[PDB]
Parts: structure tokens; C-alpha cells; sequence
């Protein structure tokens, strides 16, 4: 299409998070009238209030790595493209989504050396299909990080999310912002003190933490101007990921970390890492007949949006028309410029997905979970099509209909960037 409404898509992509809010206050200032208080006793098994935060995807477990990653990427979006949010009147709502994340992180850090990062057990949670408000019983505070239990990647992403909140909220509530920075410093300290990846069951199997430590370190530098953090960062990022053939996602933050280090240190090694990844996506990554960069089969649009966001952040200082064109094509494809003639953002554009893999939106139980979703899950980015640009909008095809926090995190960022460069 000659013109696209990036403004409305941005608003919708932010609104999506309201559908996954968890806790006694989940329904407060929530755009969806079908969402209410849920899992109000989280943390009761360990004597700590662990309510709040967000359900991970179509399920209700709160997984630490994607929870932290999502909060960090959303915070990065606001930090780099603030003008886009202000101009479209989305800053207020965005800040509310972010504070819902940070309030949860702070409550999950009872003392300086402890951090609870998973509420719920994946296997059991998935045997349930119904509204989160009616899921009773006891959820276990399954995992926590402490001096004897490492979770460097989770702790670092959470630290980055908290530091970004300090940067994005200091002008609104400096006291709360500082509380976030102090917590961010402590979580980072925990992460480098005992090194190793955190636990995510078989659902979120992590493979690297050096990328996260480096990433968290660059933000602490931006907030404190303390060079020691960069000394740490240069060491952690090298723990060959300098030739990353993947992209930014919950498990791999090597590209974003390299981008910030190139900006902060000016070293060629980091500039080369970014150039490699970008050039790899330009010609090596599979391209569907429809023009979509297809990295892998699961959450394919999530990957295209994430890489595009990184390229747009890079373009702020180093405008490269080849990058802007690539990024714009991926975004436009998601919005409706594709062989399937459908918007991949539910509730936006035309002929959107009617079978999202989301319990709350579905609205049925085991009496009809195969019927079309009863409620409109506005703003959700679905898994996406196959390498032939085909989309199967039906009940059991999860690869196509899955939705998740980490999927939308990158979408918000790229849309904010699109408004700046093409808006
Ligand atoms: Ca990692
Ligand atoms: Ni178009
Ligand atoms: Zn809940």
C-alpha cells in the first residue's frame, strides 16, 4: 500500500499487554473489559507478595527471562524513540505497561541477594484451559536466584529493564526511578558474582549470559557515567558471537549489546559485529516470495520485527537507506502487504487471525476451545506464515497462531521507529 497507518498499529501493539496483566490489579485501567483480577495469591507459598507482572503468552506462567527481556525491549523503544510515543499520544499508556513490569520486579527482590523469577509450573498450567480469573489453587514460586543459584541472563535483563525505567521515569517520579536504579545495580551484582544461565524448564532453555551481562552493563554506564561498567561489558561479551547469524531475542542479546558498545567505545570489533549481522540478513537470510525475511519457523514475524527494530535504532546515528528499506518492507508485510492479504496484528487492518492461541481471549473451556476466539485480542502479533507466505488460521496450528510478550516487545519498538523514519 502507498501509505500505512503506523500510528494506530503502535497504539494497538501497546494495548496488547493489557490482555496478559496478572494480579489483583490486572483489571485496573485495562482496556479489555473481559480481564479481571487473577492469581491473587502468588508467592504465598514462600511468604512473599509475588503478585503482578504478566502472563507469558497464551498461558499464565510468569517466566523470568522473557519477562525481563520484554520489559527491557519496551523500555529501549521508549528511550530511543520517545518522540514517536509523545506525538501519537501513547507515552502515558506505555509508561503504565512498563511500571506494571517494574513494580513486579521490585516486589520479587525482597533483599539485596534474592530474586524470584518464575511463578507457576509450565506443564501443569498448560493442562488448564479457561479464564485466568477462574484458575484457582496454588502456583509454586518455582525458581529464585541467590548466592548459590545463578541466573545471570535473567538477572541482567531485569537489571536493564530497571535501569531503562530509571532513565525513562526520572522526570516523572525521581524517587521511584532511583528505587529502580538501586535494584538494577544489585541484580547486576548478583549476576556477575555467580555466573550461569537461569532456569526456564523446557519452555525457555537459555544458552548464553555473557550477552545479557554486557547489555545490562552498558545501561548502567549510561545511567551512572561509571566507566567500570564498560570495562565489565567488554569482558563479558567475549565470554564466535561477534558474527551472529541470528537476531535479537530473549536468549540472544549479542547484537544489541554490540550495537551499544560500538556507540560507547567506538571500537572496530563491535562495528564489524553489527555490519556482519546486518549484511547477513540482507542476503543470507531466506526471503519468501512475498518479501518476508524468514529466519526460522517458530515466531517468524517476531524475528523479522526484532531485527528491523535494531536496524532502525542503528539508523538514528548511521542512516543507511538499504537498512531503512529492508526494515520498512518487514513492517509493511506485517501490516498487510503480503500474499495472504491479511494483517498479522489482531484487531488491526483486515482479515486478521480469529484463532489466537490465547486462553483469556478464546473465552471457552473444555465444554469449545476449538471455536473462534470470543474476545478481540487487539494488538497481538501472531506467529506468522510459512516460507511460502501461507497462513493457517485454525485451532491447533500453534506455530501460526501463537502470541507472546516477547513477540510484541519487538513490534512496539519497530513501529515506534517506523513513525520516526517513515511516518
Ligand atoms: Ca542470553
Ligand atoms: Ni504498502
Ligand atoms: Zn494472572
Amino acid at each position: 500500500a502507498g501509505t500505512h497507518d503506523y500510528s494506530t498499529a503502535l497504539k494497538d501493539s501497546i494495548i496488547f499487554f493489557d490482555a496478559n496483566k496478572c494480579g489483583p490489579q490486572a483489571g485496573e485501567n485495562n482496556v479489555f473489559d473481559w480481564r479481571g483480577a487473577c492469581h491473587t495469591t502468588d508467592g504465598s507459598d514462600v511468604g512473599v507478595d509475588l503478585t503482578g507482572g504478566y502472563h507469558d503468552a497464551g498461558d499464565h506462567v510468569k517466566f523470568g527471562l522473557p519477562q525481563g527481556y520484554s520489559a527491557a525491549i519496551l523500555g529501549w523503544s521508549l528511550y530511543e524513540f520517545k518522540e514517536s510515543f509523545d506525538a501519537t499520544g501513547n507515552t502515558t499508556k506505555m509508561l503504565q505497561q512498563l511500571k506494571y513490569f517494574t513494580d513486579y520486579f521490585l516486589k520479587s527482590h525482597p533483599n539485596s541477594t534474592t530474586f524470584y523469577y518464575q511463578v507457576g509450573e509450565g506443564n501443569a498450567d498448560h493442562t488448564y484451559w479457561g479464564a485466568p480469573e477462574e484458575q484457582t489453587g496454588q502456583r509454586p514460586s518455582l525458581y529464585k536466584a541467590d548466592p548459590s543459584s545463578p541466573a545471570s541472563d535473567i538477572l541482567s535483563e531485569t537489571s536493564a529493564a530497571l535501569t531503562l525505567m530509571y532513565l525513562n521515569y526520572k522526570n516523572i517520579d525521581s524517587a521511584y526511578a532511583t528505587k529502580c536504579l538501586n535494584a538494577a545495580k544489585e541484580l547486576y551484582a548478583m549476576g556477575k558474582a555467580n555466573q550461569g544461565v537461569g532456569n526456564g524448564q523446557s519452555f525457555y532453555q537459555a544458552t548464553s549470559f555473557g550477552d545479557d551481562l554486557a547489555w545490562a552493563a552498558t545501561w548502567l554506564y549510561t545511567a551512572t557515567n561509571d566507566s567500570t561498567y564498560i570495562t565489565d561489558a567488554e569482558q563479558f561479551i567475549t565470554l564466535n558471537k561477534m558474527q551472529d547469524k541470528w537476531t535479537m531475542c530473549w536468549d540472544d542479546m549479542y547484537v544489541p549489546a554490540a550495537l551499544r558498545l560500538a556507540q560507547i567505545t567506538g571500537k572496530q570489533i563491535y562495528k564489524d559485529a553489527i555490519e556482519f549481522n546486518f549484511n547477513y540478513w540482507k542476503t543470507q537470510v531466506t526471503t519468501t516470495p512475498g518479501g518476508l525475511k524468514w529466519l526460522s519457523n517458530w515466531g517468524v514475524l517476531r524475528y523479522a520485527a526484532a531485527e528491523s527494530m535494531v536496524m532502525l535504532v542503528y539508523c538514528k546515528q548511521n542512516p543507511d537507506q538499504s537498512l531503512l528499506d529492508l526494515a520498512k518492507k518487514q513492517v509493511d508485510y506485517i501490516l498487510g502487504d503480503n500474499p495472504a492479504n491479511m494483517s498479522y496484528i489482531i484487531g488491526y487492518g483486515s482479515n486478521w487471525c480469529i484463532h489466537p492461541h490465547h486462553r483469556a481471549a478464546n473465552g471457552y473451556t473444555y465444554a469449545d476451545n476449538a471455536k473462534p476466539a470470543k474476545h478481540l485480542l487487539t494488538g497481538a502479533l501472531v506467529g506468522g506464515p510459512d516460507q511460502n507466505d501461507k497462513f493457517l488460521d485454525d485451532a491447533n496450528q500453534y506455530q501460526y497462531t501463537e502470541v507472546a510478550l516477547d513477540y510484541n516487545a519487538g513490534l512496539v519498538g519497530v513501529l515506534a521507529g517506523a513513525i520516526k523514519f517513515f511516518g
